[PDB]
């Protein structure tokens, strides 16, 4: 009849995408280097009435953008600090003083004169000394030792990551989603929760609770190359103590060099240990594995400890108060299953390799007084043998923040689309995304904004603009540079779409016009240019 | 030659030295869009 | 004054932290620099022969 190509510019669809997000979060914390702004006090979350997106954790690429980040910030913060490789000397050990774990080490330093040496005490744990004038340090012979910087704790800070302009972050909120799917319930938000970069290698701790139920995540649960994430919908209190009057000491290396050592132990020598109540375990244990039969036929599920590898691995790793915590779990994960507290006794260590980098040890200061914390396990890592067996474990530090990232994706907006009509030449960002599309052609403004709203963040704002120019340019191409909705004179072709008037504006969403009239935007997009130069 | 003018218009747009040049390459882009809409003709390759 | 008493001798801030030297081949005369306005920005300056501040 009398059907024209019209364009509209901030049109509300999307892509997935990858990019590069930024924080926002809120001395001298270990994640808190300021390399990133503060938090909006009042964020907003817009619904999408009749959106259903296909999410899927364990493609997320969120994952890989928060380890990478965590991974700059902790190098980032040890760097302006001193290294003790100026201790790597022979050290004499003994203990003659300590018990009736710990040994009682003299050896020579340097002092702020270079011509002048003095033989010094200090205690060390057995973990971090290798006998070889008995023993060397740990790492002398593979790298540089680096100690924390004394005055940077190591408590976590929550980072909420925000989209850049030309993108948004989508949220599930169905209470059963687990890691894949579609999730039926949509909304859109300008940042995600915050996160506490909470690093554990057993059992997950101060993380979020599942609403309803405990809702067992996987990439594939009939596999053995996989691990499991459990999260619980009621959390465990686990409470760790080092009971050791610990002081400490501190030694002059050099010029403004200063290194901490464990000075003595004031009263008894007692072990490092977590206790676990008995009857909240076993309740969660129930249903763990009450939801763990679901998957599995109705098998014998037990359950034993971590099988191997090093310490890292085979037990539940954690920073209490910024001494590093290795704990075995094998009081926990000892149960079959057919149709008072636990004490987990622990060890510490003061020189650490986080993240499986080896060669970047880092020395852990002692720390004064005796020390004390309470967590929230809120979900455990569990692996399968090749009746079923599972085992604690997995040292992946990507598999903790998959726990928090699984409700996030995030997409990219395309904005430009076009639609037949018969002209001739509040509800927020994405809030008509479920509209038709006669309703959701007037908010084209609020997408329209969105696209303008260290090197990598320079690199985000000047594609931006790019990219915004770029449209620009197109639509000064073919007319209307300064209009949102264009009409042109390119006849519609029934072709393309036969559809009629009411079922493409009075029925139709723009996503589902987006995707039935995809191949044909080449040439559209071409006979526009083209008519234009008649 | 004329009639080519769209195909020269869109290779204006298409570490730290490329940031600057990339920089630069919009900054001038936008200068000469400037000049046109004050003289008219803001939307337009070809202006009486 | 860069000398103090500890073989008699240290120098001054050999126990709190690394003496740099200056690079022998840079001078310390000053040079006028003047400060200027980026794009969408103007410098206003006062020229009342006896404003204050
Ligand atoms: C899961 O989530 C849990 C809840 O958030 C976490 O548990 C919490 O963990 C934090 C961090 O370890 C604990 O916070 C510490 O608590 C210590 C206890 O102090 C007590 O007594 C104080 C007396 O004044 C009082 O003010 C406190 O409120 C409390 O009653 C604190 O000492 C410690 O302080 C640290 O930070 C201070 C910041 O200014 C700093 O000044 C302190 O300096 C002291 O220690 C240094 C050590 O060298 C000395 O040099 C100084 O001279 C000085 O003595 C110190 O650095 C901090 O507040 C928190 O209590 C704990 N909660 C519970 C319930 O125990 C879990 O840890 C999380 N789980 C995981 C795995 O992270
Ligand atoms: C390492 O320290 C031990 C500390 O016991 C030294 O062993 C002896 O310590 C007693 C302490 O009264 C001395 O009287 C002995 O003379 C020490 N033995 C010797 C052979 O001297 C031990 O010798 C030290 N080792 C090094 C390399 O210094
Ligand atoms: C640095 O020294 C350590 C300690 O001797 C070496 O670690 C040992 O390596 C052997 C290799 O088979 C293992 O069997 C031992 O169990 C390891 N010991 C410990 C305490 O782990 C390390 O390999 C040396 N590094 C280099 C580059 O030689
Ligand atoms: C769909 O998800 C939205 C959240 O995106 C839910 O809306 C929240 O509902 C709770 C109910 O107490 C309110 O307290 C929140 O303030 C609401 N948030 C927003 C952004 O409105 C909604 O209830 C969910 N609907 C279903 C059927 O699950
Ligand atoms: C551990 O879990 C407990 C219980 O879930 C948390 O304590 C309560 O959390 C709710 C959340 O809405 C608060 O409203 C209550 O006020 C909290 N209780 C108290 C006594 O304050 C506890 O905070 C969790 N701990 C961690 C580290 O997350
Ligand atoms: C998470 O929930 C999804 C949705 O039910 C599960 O995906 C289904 O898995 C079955 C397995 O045979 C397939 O036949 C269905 O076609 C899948 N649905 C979709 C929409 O793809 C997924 O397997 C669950 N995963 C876990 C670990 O529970
Ligand atoms: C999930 O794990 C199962 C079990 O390992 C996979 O099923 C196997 O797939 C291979 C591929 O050729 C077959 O040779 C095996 O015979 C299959 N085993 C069974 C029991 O069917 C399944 O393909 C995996 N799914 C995904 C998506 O990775
Ligand atoms: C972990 O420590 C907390 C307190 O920090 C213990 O909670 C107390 O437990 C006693 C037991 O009789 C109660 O009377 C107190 O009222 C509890 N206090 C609070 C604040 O709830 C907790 O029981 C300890 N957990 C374990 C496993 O011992
Ligand atoms: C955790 O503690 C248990 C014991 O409470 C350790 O298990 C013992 O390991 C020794 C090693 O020689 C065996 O001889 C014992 O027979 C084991 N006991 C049992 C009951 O099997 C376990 O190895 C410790 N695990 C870690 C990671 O330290
Ligand atoms: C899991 O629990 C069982 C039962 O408590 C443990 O069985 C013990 O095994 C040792 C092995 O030397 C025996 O001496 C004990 O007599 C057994 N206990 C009982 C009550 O008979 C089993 O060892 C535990 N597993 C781990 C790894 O600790
Ligand atoms: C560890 O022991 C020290 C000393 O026994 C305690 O700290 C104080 O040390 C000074 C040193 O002159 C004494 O005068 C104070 O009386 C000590 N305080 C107390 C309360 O006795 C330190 O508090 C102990 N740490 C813990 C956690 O008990
Ligand atoms: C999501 O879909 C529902 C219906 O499937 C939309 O509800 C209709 O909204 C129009 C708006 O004028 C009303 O006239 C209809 O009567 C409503 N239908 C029903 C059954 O109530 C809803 O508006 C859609 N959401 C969005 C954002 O457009
Ligand atoms: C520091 O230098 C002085 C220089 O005077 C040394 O003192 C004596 O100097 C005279 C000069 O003729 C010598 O003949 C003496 O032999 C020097 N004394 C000694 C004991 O040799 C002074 O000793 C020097 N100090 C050091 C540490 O070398
Ligand atoms: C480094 O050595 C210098 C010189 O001994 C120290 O400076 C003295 O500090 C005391 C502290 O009360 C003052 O009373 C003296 O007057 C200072 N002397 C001079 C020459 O200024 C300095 O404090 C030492 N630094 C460290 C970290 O110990
Ligand atoms: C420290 O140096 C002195 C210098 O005589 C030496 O006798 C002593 O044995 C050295 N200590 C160690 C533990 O090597
Ligand atoms: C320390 O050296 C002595 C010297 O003989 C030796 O007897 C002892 O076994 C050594 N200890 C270690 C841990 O090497
Ligand atoms: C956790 O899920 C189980 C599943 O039945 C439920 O019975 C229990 O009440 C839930 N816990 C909470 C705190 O809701
Ligand atoms: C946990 O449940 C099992 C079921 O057989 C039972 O044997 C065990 O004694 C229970 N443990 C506690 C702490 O109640
Ligand atoms: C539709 O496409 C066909 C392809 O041959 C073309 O001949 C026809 O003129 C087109 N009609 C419109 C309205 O563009
Ligand atoms: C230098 O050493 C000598 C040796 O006795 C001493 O008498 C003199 O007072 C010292 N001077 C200083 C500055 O220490």
């Amino acid at each position: 009849e009398n059907l024209w190509v019209t364009v509209y510019y901030g049109v509300p669809v999307w892509k997935d995408a990858e990019t590069t997000l930024f924080c926002a979060s809120d001395k001298r914390n270990v994640w808190a280097t300021h390399a990133c702004v503060p938090t909006d006090p009042n964020p907003q979350e817009i619904v999408l009435e009749n959106v259903t997106e296909n999410f899927n954790m364990w493609k997320n690429n969120m994952v890989e953008q928060m380890h990478t980040d965590i991974i700059s910030l902790w190098d980032q913060s040890l760097k302006p600090c001193v290294k003790l490789t100026p201790l790597c000397v022979t050290l004499n050990c003994t203990n003659v003083n300590v018990t009736n774990e710990i040994k009682n080490c003299s050896f020579n330093i340097t002092t702020e004169l270079r011509d002048k040496k003095k033989k010094v005490y200090a205690l060390f744990y057995r973990l971090d000394v290798v006998p070889i004038s008995n023993y060397r340090l740990i790492n002398c012979n593979t790298s540089a030792i680096t100690q924390a910087c004394p005055k940077v704790s190591f408590e976590p800070i929550p980072i909420h990551y925000c989209a850049p302009a030309g993108f948004a972050i989508l949220k599930c909120n169905d209470k059963k989603f687990n890691g894949t799917g579609p999730c039926k319930n949509v909304s859109t938000v300008q940042c995600t929760h915050g996160i506490k970069p909470v690093v554990s290698t057993q059992l997950l701790l101060n993380g979020s609770l599942a609403e309803e139920e405990i809702i067992i995540r996987s990439e594939n649960i009939t596999n053995n190359a996989k691990t499991i994430i459990v999260q619980l919908n009621e959390s465990v209190e686990i409470n760790c103590t080092r009971p050791n009057n610990n002081t400490r000491k501190s030694i002059r290396i050099g010029p403004g060099q200063w290194f901490y050592a464990t000075g003595d132990i004031i009263g008894d020598i007692r072990q490092a240990h977590c206790n676990i109540s008995g009857t909240k375990w076993n309740k969660t244990l129930q249903q763990v594995v009450k939801k763990l039969r679901e998957h599995f036929n109705n098998k014998t599920i037990i359950f034993n400890p971590s099988s191997g590898g090093d310490l890292e691995i085979t037990t539940h790793s954690f920073n209490c108060g910024g001494e590093f915590f290795y704990c075995n779990t094998s009081g926990l994960f000892n149960s079959t299953w057919i149709g008072d507290t636990i004490t987990l006794p622990c060890r510490i260590k003061q020189i650490i390799n986080m993240w499986q980098r080896v060669g970047q040890p880092m020395y852990a200061p002692p720390i004064q007084g005796k020390i004390r914390c309470v967590s929230n396990i809120t979900g455990l890592l569990l692996t399968r043998d090749g009746t079923e067996t599972f085992r604690p474990g997995g040292g992946d530090m990507r598999d903790n923040w998959r726990s928090e990232l699984y409700k996030y994706k995030v997409v990219k907006i395309e904005p430009l689309g076009v639609a037949p009509t018969r002209c001739k030449r509040f509800l927020g960002f994405l809030g008509a995304a479920g509209s038709t599309m006669g309703a959701a052609s007037m908010t084209l403004t609020v997408q329209a904004r969105n696209l303008l709203s260290g090197i990598k963040q320079l690199q985000a704002r000047v594609l931006a603009v790019e990219r915004y120019l770029r449209d620009q340019q197109l639509l000064g191409i073919w007319g209307c540079s300064g209009k949102l909705i264009c009409c042109t004179n390119v006849p519609w072709n029934s072709s393309w779409s036969n559809k009629s008037q009411d079922e493409i504006w009075d029925n139709m969403t723009w996503m589902e016009w987006d995707k039935e009239i995809n191949n044909y935007t080449d040439i559209i997009y071409s006979l526009i240019e083209e008519s234009q130069n008649q």
